[PDB]
């Protein structure tokens, strides 16, 4: 039931999704070992996601966790890298599609940075980079990340460096303490709290 939709790139939308892309690059602890050396991306195309039965299983959820919370789903637009990408926008997401060694526990992560999500396109730790070279930092092949409309109702704040929510709360923030640069990173626990909105396809620039 999954349609695809191109936006052009004269489109605000285009533009607003593409800006939210570029901003939230920063450089990683791993000195670019998972995701690649990069400042900035080569963005060659955005996609809406259309899927109606996908779309309400999200709604449904989102006011079933409102309810729960004085009217307030918390909702955010975070990102999702991942190996499993084009099962998730055909099929949702689901238990399928979590980390399940994560450092919150079994729960699909999101993020406020695109680079943190980009370190996860070809796998866990990058895995072994791109299938036609091998390379994690592969300047030429092209990457897909997810951009999400997420729940988080009430979020459990964790101050750091499936398996059920903490009790009485929706989802996980993951607040970083050591690299005042980092933005947050988020996990829930049911994959009705997140639709995939937006398919960005692209590819990381070689610094000059
Ligand atoms: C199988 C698998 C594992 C981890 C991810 C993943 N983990 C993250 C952890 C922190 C912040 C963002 C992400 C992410 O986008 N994907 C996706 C799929
Ligand atoms: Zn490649």
């Amino acid at each position: 039931g999954t349609i695809l939709i191109d936006l052009s790139p004269d489109d605000k939308e285009f533009q607003s999704v593409e800006e939210e892309m570029q901003s939230t690059v920063r450089e990683h602890r791993d000195g670019g070992h998972a995701g690649g050396i990069f400042n900035r991306y080569n963005i060659l195309k955005i996609q809406k996601v259309c899927n109606k039965k996908l779309w309400e299983r999200y709604t449904h959820r989102r006011k079933e966790v409102s309810e729960e919370n004085h009217n307030h789903a918390n909702e955010r637009m975070l990102f999702h890298g991942s190996p499993f990408v084009n099962a998730i926008i055909h099929k949702g997401f689901d238990e399928r599609h979590a980390y399940i060694g994560g450092m919150f526990g079994a729960g699909i992560y999101f993020a406020e940075n695109s680079s943190k999500s980009n370190q996860y396109v070809y796998g866990i730790g990058g895995g072994t980079g791109c299938p036609v070279h091998k390379d994690r930092s592969c300047y030429i092949c092209h990457r897909q990340l997810l951009f999400c409309r997420v729940t988080l109702g009430k979020s459990f704040l964790q101050f750091s460096a499936m398996a059920h929510s903490p009790p009485g709360h929706h989802s996980v923030t993951g607040r970083p303490s050591v690299n005042g640069l980092a933005l947050a990173e988020y996990v829930i626990y049911r994959g009705e709290q997140a639709y995939p909105e937006y398919l960005i396809t692209y590819q990381i620039m070689r610094p000059e």
